[PDB]
């Protein structure tokens, strides 16, 4: 019960979506290869270097910064299958709200329990009856250990009747992960970062937070250089707001320019 | 007393009373909102663009046009900075929301022979919001300016007051519950995305009904229009408030006070070359 | 209670049910190929309907739709439907001796999408008070062939009828909806009814399904058609058979009464007078 | 140096024709009232905004501007100078092109040129060629050397070889305030200036007239029938809706079935 179910290579995307619906969190083992993890870390380290006790480090605008995030991660088939299964029929389309690298180094103080969808009071007031909004893919660019303070979760807290109750830390299960392993969770599930005993090792994660088409992304990508945008696939461009969305509700389109496809209107390929 | 109608708001009415009428009734009429000169140049700025859209198998009973900020200077400056619209927006979204922006700005033209519209709520396009019915959060705020006279004969828009509070939004009411909104000049009608309404039939063989709608969203709801193709020279001519209305500035929700719609956790318009 | 009962009956039996009850359901009227050909030809015209330039949405889907002037717009309606032998047999039997000739007053595609309100009980010939005042003793005028271009279900609002209401002595009485029985049809199926038969469209309970129909409303020669077809391009009028041209008012009528003819130009055949072949 | 020879507020139209004969360019002061300039800018602004770089060009003025339809096409000074410019043998004339020109910040300096070069058979006659193009250049905004006021070489319409466009140091700038006009021939060397100003846009209205026998650049037959019917017969002839009456072929030219054309297509006698 007080455990986060693991999903292996033999797990189908339907079962990952089902584990997410019942528990609010799931671990996808062996998601990214160690060679892809290092390629990500190699592309990201110089940007982080252009940033007393160690403090928390963060970085976003990944598409401008990382080619592997631009191509491999934004086009990953498992993430997109889980997205279509999580939002389901009535929603139809989705895009990325936040892509961020998170660093919690030695001596990092422990985080309070929280739900990310608290930034949306109108949805957060619905508690577990609220619609699906945030889908969070947390990839481990380094090992997630108990001592460096791996993120803890409270399974089933996405269904609680009162979201003012964030639970207590003894109901939280640590998510022990290896590099390249992923943890998927909802914006309604209680979680918190851990304290880092390890005063020699830095914990590192890449979060991809998705929204349904009708919820405004946190990240704005108009400043991404045109050449990298034209190098991306149309799916990856739709993820970063450069293409029009196609909700099942308004199938004709949303996020249009003069009732026409947005990316075509400002120079991208049809 | 024996009869009820959409309430009018005169020049001596404050914006607080307009917000009050708006969420008791879901609809309000602001008399003499635009001066005759503003209506005249708005129509003048819009005529050549409509003529280029519609100059060329099908009779044209209906015309639509959007992307107004690129197209109209009076819309770019006068309407997008209008003080009453922003007072009512702040009052409608209130404390918990904080910031807002424009989702859709469109001119609508219904000429002779246009059929009556079905009763509807504009917010049905958001089923996750629509399913909460009258308990749902404020989302759409619609400002409908009359660029021509609104008569029942040319199909003045009809409304059902109080239908924004209904417990079941699968119920759109009946035409016997609808009251017509008669407007003459650049008078305005404000309504919610939860209030049932419909356009009328244009019985006249001569007269064209013309309106300008401005549909606003809270910061967290995706605007229908994308304004990335607006030329930089016209965006730079706009005030920062109007730039935020068309999505070129970051929003500042009360919930996430640090900001939303950012570039590298910094203000978006400055990040892409606009003035701080 | 409506007879969905024309699997194998000939047109004479159809005229017999059509008087006795005022409404009849003809099974398998159009082949699935013709229904697909009609829907394909009609889709672009319905899509362009009131605003050809824009998509006519701005988050406002159009639930109710109407379209006419079909002969200019659809070739299969121009050829297959206007020349259909069963329709002309039924018109023959319904108008009978005294009338002689007939033509089409209205050819229309009708669409009721999700959320469409239920219709009031009515008779179409109420548009002619001088005829409507005669009630059941009045002359035959309107004959309506309603083809289902989609399934006619109880939930999407299939049209309801009151059999025998064409014979009532007082047409101020339109009945009540408990006397109405729904007409359930497949794609190729048709319902025929008179302008004196009480009917109403249903409510569309479905959240996505769109109900679509093609109505062909015919008149006797002496009653003015609702549609004017003179703006039809002459290439299309010349591609039509003389029967189909007479149906859309491009040829003169031959009433039983004034055998010499009606709707002439200088007392001569009209279509020849305006450049069509004899 | 040469200078442009300003005029108006007391000069007769014969004097303007004579200055045009001698220099090929002249400046008419206070040609339009400030109120007329404000109508023109008000009527033209929405059409300029919908035309879809600060440079802009627009024509088909009679459909678009009432003040152009009535005030400018009927202006008495323009017609006196036109009859003086074409003179005896020509007789009748009409407008070939009416256009608003907009040149904003960053506008490059133009090459020295002669507009009549679009007519190689006429242009090859150099200074001895017949009068063809007559250009009226009205200032809808201030014309400053800082915003690129047009420069001219007086007397260059006279030159024996039109392959010589002269040099940029023989050029005189034409400074105009607002509603001031500069008239010039299609044979006079000229060029638009560079607009260094980071802030200001230059607006001009050009009216280019032809003798009766030269084809107008603009076709005005798509002009709406009730705006043409609102125009004076003189203004209707300027836009090609009435027959011309050259002194050469006095019976008429540009006819319909050897009858007056505007009457033939439904206009008033
Ligand atoms: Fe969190
Ligand atoms: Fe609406
Ligand atoms: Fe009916
Ligand atoms: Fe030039």
């Amino acid at each position: 019960t007080s455990a986060i179910r693991h999903a292996n290579k033999a797990t189908s995307s339907d079962e990952i979506v089902q584990i997410l619906e019942e528990d609010g969190v799931v671990i996808v083992e062996s998601f990214l290869s160690s060679d892809l993890v290092q390629k990500l870390n190699d592309e990201l380290d110089p940007h982080l270097a252009a940033l007393h006790p160690v403090t928390t480090k963060q970085m976003n605008d990944l598409p401008a910064r990382s080619q592997t995030f631009r191509q491999d991660l934004l086009n990953n088939t498992l993430i997109h299958k889980v997205c279509e299964g999580f939002y389901g029929p009535t929603v139809g389309d989705y895009w990325m709200s936040h892509g961020g690298v998170l660093e919690r180094g030695p001596g990092t103080p422990i985080q309070s329990l929280h739900r990310d969808e608290a930034v949306f009071p109108a949805i957060h007031s619905l508690s577990g009856s609220g619609p699906p909004v945030m889908l969070h893919f947390f990839i481990a660019l380094s090992d997630f250990t108990a001592e460096n303070g791996a993120t803890q979760f409270i399974p089933g807290s996405h269904k609680w009747a009162d979201f003012n109750d964030n639970g207590t830390r003894d109901q939280a299960v640590t998510a022990i992960l290896k590099a390249g392993e992923m943890v998927i969770f909802t914006g309604k599930t209680v979680h918190c970062g851990g304290a880092n005993s390890t005063k020699d090792s830095v914990r590192r994660a890449l979060g991809m937070n998705f929204h349904p088409w009708y919820v405004t992304p946190y990240e704005n990508f108009y400043n991404t250089p045109r050449e990298v945008v034209e190098s991306m696939t149309p799916l990856a461009q739709r993820m970063i707001g450069w293409r029009t969305l196609h909700p099942h509700s308004h199938s004709f389109g949303w996020w249009l320019i003069r009732n026409a496809e947005a990316g075509q209107a400002l120079g991208l390929k049809p």
